[PDB]
Parts: structure tokens; sequence; C-alpha cells
């Protein structure tokens, strides 16, 4: 697995092991953990525990044990510890781990199950013997350097809303929007961005108060010429949409509710630059798609 879009609400970096922290948010399903980090020479095992507390004496519960050892087979052990029980072992082979190899652990949260990558591939499924609800501490234990630890909530669309785009900007990259707009809006807005260059390749500012589809470009320090034709404006406050940014070679061609609303000649000619998306406004942001 891999994300198309780097916007995690909590980071940890470098915690000692062992560590064991609250987690910050409820793990209702779609959530996502991205454990970062390496496995020192000598390791013999480390795991990664979604605890029920933290207590040690009763032992907390442990909803989701995922226990990677270094062996000839190597494999991730996973099982579930209720009242100081373990329950039926799961093991995995053809374990993604490696002795002085870094990794990424994607733990994604389904409503039966947590559904994990490792590095990219889908390692494994483990079906809750625990309601995920009961979960909120984070434990990790054993021979393993972790760099960070990051989140994604329900919440992650909250505004303002930033994010990196993992896929660079080029011809046939899509970003979809889908929200809808306040009751009582005046405006939003969803500028795709160089990050770096400080520049605004695309700016899409719809102003319901007067009516009006702005779409403008901000470089050099310099807000340049607005554009403003279109047919219909396409918003109206209270109302539900779907939003298409289609990068193509020659302009950026934007839908609504499919139907073609504008095209937007690239002003950033470095398309592959464009590594950033911001959405803000008077809207309730309900799904953003980089591609
Ligand atoms: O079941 C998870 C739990 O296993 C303990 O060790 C197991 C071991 O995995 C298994 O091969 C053997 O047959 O039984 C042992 C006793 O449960 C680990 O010590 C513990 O840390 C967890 O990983």
């Amino acid at each position: 697995m891999m994300l198309s879009l780097n916007n995690l609400q909590n980071i940890i970096y470098n915690p000692v092991i062992p560590f064991v922290g609250t987690i910050p948010d409820q793990l209702d399903p779609g959530t996502l953990i991205v454990i970062r980090g390496h496995v020192p020479s000598d390791a013999d095992r480390f795991q990664v525990d979604l605890q029920n507390g933290s207590s040690m004496k009763p032992r907390a519960d442990v909803a989701f044990h995922f226990n990677p050892r270094f062996k000839r087979a190597g494999c991730i052990v996973c099982n579930t510890l209720i009242n100081e029980k373990w329950g039926r072992e799961e093991i995995t082979y053809d374990t993604p781990f490696k002795r002085e190899k870094s990794f990424e652990i994607v733990i994604m949260v389904l409503k039966d199950k947590f559904q994990v990558a490792v590095n990219g591939k889908h390692t494994l499924l483990y079906g809750h013997r625990i309601g995920p609800e009961k979960i909120d501490t984070l434990g990790i234990y054993g021979k393993v350097n972790i760099h960070s630890i990051g989140f994604s909530f329900s919440s992650h669309m909250r505004l303002p809303f930033a994010a990196r785009l993992n896929t660079p900007m080029g011809p046939g990259r899509t970003v979809v929007v889908k929200g809808e707009v306040n009751a009582n809006a005046k405006s939003f807005n969803v500028d795709l961005l160089a990050g770096k260059s400080k520049d605004i390749a695309l700016h899409l500012n719809p102003r319901l108060n007067i009516k009006a589809f702005v779409r403008n470009s901000f470089l050099q320090e310099s807000w340049g010429e607005e554009e403003r034709n279109i047919t219909s404006f396409p918003f109206s406050p209270g109302m539900y949409f779907e939003m298409i940014i289609y990068c193509d070679v020659r302009e950026f061609k934007v839908a609504v509710n499919g139907v073609h609303s504008l095209e937007y000649k690239h002003r950033f000619k470095e398309l592959s630059s464009i590594d950033t998306l911001e959405i803000n406004g008077d809207i309730h942001l309900l799904e953003v798609r980089s591609w």
C-alpha cells in the first residue's frame, strides 16, 4: 500500500523504546497509523501493540499484537492478549522486515479488521478480537529504532487543509475534491502550489457572495491577472459538489458536478514542482483524492 497524500495529524519523532503513548484520537474505521523506523543488526524481535490502557500489572489487554521476529524463516506473529491470556496465533511468513534495513508500516483500521502493508506491499489482515473503540494506547517494545509515527483520523479534513502530493504533478494527474458549501458561505479556495518556490500554480477561488469563479496564479511574490470568464457560476451556498482538477500538458481542466467549467493555461511551467494541495474557506470537506 502507498499513500497518495501526506496529511498526517499527529507526528512523533524518535520515541525511546520501550515507548508507550496515548493514541490522540479514536481508531474509527479508515484511520491510519504510519510507523517508520529500522531494525538493528542484532534484532531478535520487536513488537507494535495496540492496547486498551497502559497498566503493566495486570498487563493491559493487547487488541492487536504485531510481532516481527528475525530467524531463518522470519515472520510476523500476530495475536491478542485478554485478561493476560493470548488467543489464536496467526503467523505470516516471508517477512518484509530485515536486519539493518529501514521500513515503513502502514496500519489501516477497518470495520472488522486491521489491514497492514509494509514498504508498499500488502502484508497481512487481522480481524478485530477487541472492539477498536477500546484501543487508546500505542506500545512499542523490543529491538527496533523508531524514527516517526504519524496518524490520520476522520478529522483529517478540517480547514485549513494542507497536504503534500506524494505523486509529482504532471499531465494526466487528477485532483478531485468533494464537499458541501456552507449555508452562509462567502467563498473558499483550492490551491495547487509548488511548496518550495512559494508559488501558487493554480488558485481556484469560487466567490459566492459576488457569485464569481476567480482563478489566478501567484508567481514571483505577485498575484497575476485574474480569470473569471465562465458560462455559469457552478456553486451555491449549501450545495454538494465534486470538483475535478485535471492537469493536462497545455492547461488545467476543471469540472464541477460532472460538467466542464474552465481551462487554465499553465503559467508555472515546471509541473513536476507542484507538490502541494491546500483547501480552505466556507465549505465542509468530505473527500480529497490525488487521482
Ligand atoms: O502469542 C503471542 C506471544 O507469544 C509468546 O511466545 C509464544 C511463541 O510465539 C510460540 O511459538 C510458543 O509456542 O508459545 C509461546 C508462548 O505463548 C511471546 O513470548 C509473546 O511475546 C507473544 O509474542
